[PDB]
This record gives structure tokens, C-alpha cells and sequence, in this order.
């Protein structure tokens, strides 16, 4: 078996290898990349997402989210308080202000230490979940707005035609902005391109060990667990690498820099944080190997999770028994 220790693998495709997206994902998996739950892909030196980022300041963040923590430094939840709209230019200025700016630090490791020590004592503002794309329409390779759709994948694999669309989302971040432990909707893949700015650090649990993380989460957030059989779907729980280690949970970490892609694989739990002002673009996608994960994906039915229009069809076709109780939660 390839990659038996489930290490995060890093790939350097040539420009020729960068032409066929599906083929390259399949290649990475042939080398065992999916066992980690996360892979890094460094694009060929000849490639670019767009010519410049000099003209993005007038993008609107309609609903910036203030991420307020509760709990202890290594085990906490965060809730999202809605703030007034601001442009990306205004957001960048806010990120760089004394209140919100990245502190002096020696290296990535020092900054990671500071994050886990001090995150709960601040409430950074995240410009997350904004429909749109920053890829130039003329960028033909790995353009996250031009991928084959999940609906078409299901149709090719299973012969059923379904409603729904999937499009990319932009994420504007600042120091300490945080993504909670989660897998993707319907345990899909995700792909994430860091367009500009400061790094993003990721933590990931191998898919084969995801249930170990779930068991620890139930122990650490007992009220939440009683309220919902899949509460990690709420995307509000954080557990530090120190706490994961203390509890013997297998995981890895890696830092993504501007100009790099990350792919998360079906049922690969991940969490992380931004180092300073940045912008990422991400979208879900599927392959033939995903179908069996989609069939088995846990669902939140307490109603907190509340997901996309397109998820309806996935649950309806892949999980017909659940579909009744699930849509009861969505509605
Ligand atoms: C990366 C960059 O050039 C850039 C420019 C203007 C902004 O408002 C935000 C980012
Ligand atoms: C000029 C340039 O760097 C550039 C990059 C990406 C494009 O899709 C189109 C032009
Ligand atoms: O970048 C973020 O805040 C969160 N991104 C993801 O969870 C992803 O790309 O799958
Ligand atoms: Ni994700
Ligand atoms: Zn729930």
C-alpha cells in the first residue's frame, strides 16, 4: 500500500501534467496521497491564476463574521457574529490595524505557538463564504470556476440527472481567523487556492481514522454531542494539536503559502488558521471514488448545519432512507 503512514504529500506537476485535472487527481491517489486527507500541489512555474491582484479592492464582503470563542485555549467553540458590510480594501486596512495585525514572530512555528496560546482571547473578523472567483477566464488549467460539476459526475457514474449547481467561494482572512474541524458536505473533496497574502496553516486527520476524531469530539463537547449525532457538521469546534496528541489522535499539519493549491479528500477532517491578511478560493468536487463516501456521509438533522440547495439532490439519490428526516431539518 502506498503512503501507509498517511503523510501529507506535496506534488510538483509539469505544465503538461497540469492540463488534465481529473487525471492528475487520480495520479496523486495512485501514490497514496488521499490517505493523509490533504495534499499540496505547487503549480508549474509557467502558470498563473491571473495577471495581477491590484484591482480587487472594490469586491464587497456583504457579511463579515466576527469569530467569538468560548472555552479553553486548546478546546473551544466559536460563534459567528454578523458585522456590517465592507469592501475588501476596507477589510485589508482593518486586518493590518494594530488591533488585528499579525504579531512579531520568529517563524511559522513561533506563530503557531502564539495562535494556540492566545486565539481565544481575540475575535478576528473573517470575510468567508463569498460566491465568486478570481481566476482569469483565460486561465485554462486548474481554474476553480471551470471544473466539471458534481452533478455531472453523479450523472456519469450513476446515470441519474439531477438539479443543482456548484460554484466557487472566496475567503478573505486575517490573523487568527479560524476554520473549525470538519469534513466537506456529503464528504466531498475540496480544492483551495491561496491567491494572495499571508499563509494558511492546516491540520488534518487521515480518513481511515476520522471516527477517532469524532469519538474525542463527543467526549470534549458533551452537550453538543447530545444535541446532534453529527455536530461537527456545525463547523464550530476547535481542538489543538497538543490535545490531539494527548489523546493519541493521528493527524498531520502543513502550511500553505500564496500560489499553492491544497486538496482535501473524502472524509478527511481538517481545521486551521490564517497568518494575516489573505484571500483564498475554494470549491467542492467529486470523482468516481467519492460516490461510496457520499452514500455513507453522516448528516446533521438537528437543523443547525443548514446546507446548500444542491445538497438536497445528493441526499435524495445517495441516501434515500435518510432523505425524509434530513429535509425535515433543512425545513
Ligand atoms: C494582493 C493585492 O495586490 C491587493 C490589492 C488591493 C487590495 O485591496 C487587496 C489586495
Ligand atoms: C499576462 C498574464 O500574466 C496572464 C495570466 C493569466 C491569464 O489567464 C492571462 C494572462
Ligand atoms: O479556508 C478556509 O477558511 C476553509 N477552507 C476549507 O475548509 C476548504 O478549502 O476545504
Ligand atoms: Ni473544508
Ligand atoms: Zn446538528
Amino acid at each position: 500500500a502506498q503512503n501507509p503512514n498517511c503523510n501529507i504529500m506535496i506534488f510538483h506537476p509539469t505544465k503538461e501534467e497540469f492540463n488534465d485535472f481529473d487525471k492528475y487527481i487520480a495520479y496523486m491517489e495512485s501514490q497514496g496521497a488521499h490517505r493523509a486527507g490533504l495534499a499540496k500541489i505547487i503549480p508549474p512555474k509557467e502558470w498563473k491564476a491571473r495577471e495581477t491582484y491590484d484591482n480587487i479592492s472594490e469586491i464587497l464582503i456583504a457579511t463579515p463574521l466576527q469569530q467569538v470563542a468560548s472555552g479553553r485555549a486548546g478546546v473551544f467553540t466559536q460563534y459567528h457574529k454578523k458585522k456590517k458590510a465592507m469592501t475588501v480594501g476596507e477589510y485589508r486596512h482593518l486586518a493590518n490595524s494594530k488591533k488585528y495585525q499579525t504579531p512579531p514572530h520568529q517563524n511559522f512555528e513561533d506563530l503557531e505557538r502564539k495562535y494556540w496560546k492566545n486565539r481565544i482571547y481575540n475575535s478576528p473578523i473573517y470575510g468567508a463564504d463569498i460566491s465568486g472567483s478570481l481566476f482569469d477566464e483565460n486561465t485554462k488549467q486548474w481554474n476553480l470556476g471551470h471544473l466539471g460539476t458534481i452533478q455531472d459526475l453523479l450523472e456519469k457514474e450513476c446515470g441519474v440527472v439531477i438539479e443543482g449547481v456548484n460554484t466557487p467561494y472566496l475567503y478573505f482572512g486575517m490573523w487568527k481567523t479560524t476554520f473549525a474541524w470538519h469534513t466537506e458536505d456529503m464528504d466531498l473533496y475540496s480544492i483551495n487556492y491561496l491567491h494572495l497574502g499571508e499563509p494558511k496553516t492546516w491540520y488534518v486527520v487521515p480518513p481511515e481514522h476520522g471516527q477517532r476524531l469524532e469519538r474525542l469530539a463527543r467526549e470534549l463537547f458533551p452537550g453538543s454531542s447530545r444535541g446532534c449525532g453529527a455536530f461537527l457538521r456545525h463547523k464550530v469546534a476547535l481542538i489543538s494539536p497538543t490535545v490531539l496528541k494527548e489523546n493519541g489522535i493521528p493527524f498531520n499539519r502543513i502550511t500553505q503559502e500564496a500560489g499553492e493549491f491544497m486538496v482535501t479528500f473524502p472524509y478527511g477532517y481538517h481545521a486551521g488558521f490564517n497568518h494575516g491578511f489573505n484571500c483564498a478560493e475554494a470549491i467542492n468536487f467529486a470523482t468516481p471514488r467519492w460516490i461510496d463516501y457520499g452514500k455513507m456521509a453522516s448528516q446533521c438533522s438537528c437543523g443547525e448545519a443548514r446546507v446548500t440547495f444542491s445538497m438536497d439532490a445528493f441526499v435524495r439519490i445517495l441516501q434515500p432512507e435518510r432523505y425524509d428526516l434530513w429535509k425535515r431539518g433543512q425545513d
